[PDB]
């Protein structure tokens, strides 16, 4: 919280250590783990979306060309959630060198499945831009893993 | 989010501006509802927990002069509790005017089971902290209401 509005805040109740106290508290600055986590977790979802809508896609029909292309995601796609599943029980653990492989394998995943989609002469913007927006929440992941005080 | 952190962050990321902007999303300096919400959560709670205690030690047994002074304390918060609640409907409404004449009316609760327990030899702590905890924590939802935008 703006340490300006708080203060603009207390400055006015007949007890601003008390209310100064209580904000802070509050609505305080995020640590590491919180920042990975909440990042592990829109990637996650992000992923989850993109296998069910690739499924989907294949299981509805399509040309050969592509159905071979989207298969290949889908596969790509069921490794990045295992590795961001394992990621996040590192996470978990306090782990950040484990973390950090994981999330480094999903997002070659992610990166994949958009090299085995490139080629075709047409593509689902959902999975393009899934995997783009999967790459770069994974980007963030990786920094912050690193900041993660090792042993 | 430290606005320095925040780019200490997305400055090592193959995309600053993603990450900029989920992270800033996603970590947001709070609203004037949101710190009002809060506040007044924390009171709710901190007022049927003292409600819970004024029935409790008055369930067990206490003398003919304690017992009437918490069960003036009860009554006290019986009303407290409903203003609160109706504050709340307010805050929800916007009414930032309604909200401030709800919680003056609960801080007085808070207040007055204070005066109406104070000439007592002994005092169960927990009713005399948390009706000065209500009454600090009212202070801040005073505050807080008169900046809610008005009509």
């Amino acid at each position: 919280m703006d340490s300006s509005e708080m203060s603009t805040i207390c400055d006015k109740t007949l007890n601003p250590s008390f209310c100064l106290k209580f904000l802070n508290t509050k609505f305080a600055s995020p640590n590491l783990q919180a920042l990975a986590k909440t990042t592990l977790d829109s990637t996650q979802a992000r992923a989850t979306q993109t296998l069910k809508k690739l499924q989907s896609i294949i299981d509805g029909g399509v040309d050969p060309r592509s159905k071979l292309a989207y298969r290949s995601c889908v596969d790509e796609y069921e490794s990045a959630i295992g590795n961001l599943e394992e990621a996040f029980e590192h996470l978990a653990s306090g782990d950040g060198m484990g973390m950090n492989m994981k999330v480094s394998a999903a997002l070659d995943g992610a990166d994949t499945c958009l090299d085995d989609v490139k080629r075709l002469r047409s593509v689902d913007s959902s999975v393009v831009n899934n995997s783009k927006t999967i790459k770069n929440l994974c980007g963030i992941a990786l920094v912050i893993s690193n900041m993660l005080p090792r042993n």
